[PDB]
């Protein structure tokens, strides 16, 4: 893999320090403008997210599930 992890990933860290505290609904607008650079290879894997939610990747890292472990889940690397 190791398409666009490191933006995934990299979005995912920020997710942690994003909002998780105001709400977490500018997460799926701001993983929306990020995920919103697939229409491709990735195409899956950008409706991967959402197919799986993107306050759900939020609720597992919650958990003890880091930026990796979340993404490669949805298979993103």
């Amino acid at each position: 893999g190791e398409i666009l992890c490191n933006l995934c990933t990299g979005l995912i860290n920020t997710l942690e320090n994003l909002l998780t505290t105001k709400g977490a609904d500018k997460v799926k607008d701001y993983i929306s403008s990020l995920c919103n650079k697939a229409s491709g290879f990735i195409a899956t894997l950008c409706t991967k997210v959402l197919d799986f939610g993107i306050d759900k990747l939020i609720q597992l890292i919650e958990d003890k599930v880091d930026a990796n472990a979340i993404c490669a889940k949805i298979h993103a690397c």
